């Protein structure tokens, strides 16, 4: 996250870190046993780290749980990032407390102009790189679809929306992928195209979670 702020510790209790040795992607806890992330974050083995603030320091509220099932959307396209969404089933249920809690699925798509919260441990610089120890946050509005399409002509599919500032300065960046975009208490997005890194006319592109609610439900049911 570029141009954001350090979140209050454990104030985003749905935010998880995906780990394969080290942190490499974000995700969101949507039920005691399931996490939503980006399909491009797939690895054949993933440890989900919940309750984190500083990912380098065991602070005492963490839960480390291995992924038991890692399911990409079946229409995921690695090249275009169409349908860039994935579900992780945890090996044991998360323990719900002040520091580990779920985020509601959305009941409607988000309107342009809605204020959202994007978070993660990705690069915090537009020039060079700094990967933070503590979770970063960014408040940003949903952009109109025309602004999104004009930023990336021919590349914005029906599964995508943009959040940010066409002027640059505040955005997601490398290793925020997979993480949450939360608007009015609901998970509306998954960080998908997180290479814009706050450059002008290159806002972040996010997967429209609302378009996948039925797939999410069906997948949970099929693997429960
Ligand atoms: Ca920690």
């Amino acid at each position: 996250i570029v141009g954001g702020y350090t979140c209050e510790e454990n104030s985003l209790p749905y935010q998880v870190s995906l780990n394969s040795g080290s942190h490499f992607c974000g995700g969101s806890l949507i039920s005691e046993q399931w996490v939503v992330s980006a399909a491009h974050c797939y690895k054949t083995r993933i440890q989900v780290r919940l309750g984190e603030h500083n990912i380098k320091v065991l602070e005492g509220n963490e839960q480390f749980i291995n992924a038991a099932k890692i399911i990409r959307h079946p229409k995921y396209n690695r090249d275009t990032l169409d349908n860039d969404i994935m579900l992780i089933k945890l090996s044991s249920p998360a323990v719900i407390n002040a520091r580990v809690s779920t985020i509601s699925l959305p009941t409607t798509p988000p309107a342009a102009g809605t204020e959202c919260l994007i978070s993660g441990w990705g690069n915090t610089l537009s020039f060079g790189a700094d990967y933070p120890d503590e979770l970063k946050c960014l408040d940003a509005p949903v952009l109109t679809q025309a602004e999104c399409k004009a930023s990336y002509p021919g590349k914005i599919t029906n599964s995508m929306f943009c959040v940010g500032f066409l002027e640059g300065g505040k955005d997601s960046c490398q290793r925020d992928a997979g993480g949450p975009v939360v608007c009015n208490g609901q998970l509306q997005g998954v960080v998908s195209w997180g290479h814009g890194c706050a450059w002008k006319n290159r806002p972040g592109v996010y997967t429209k979670v609302y378009n996948y609610v039925d797939w999410i439900k069906d997948t949970i049911a099929a693997n429960s």
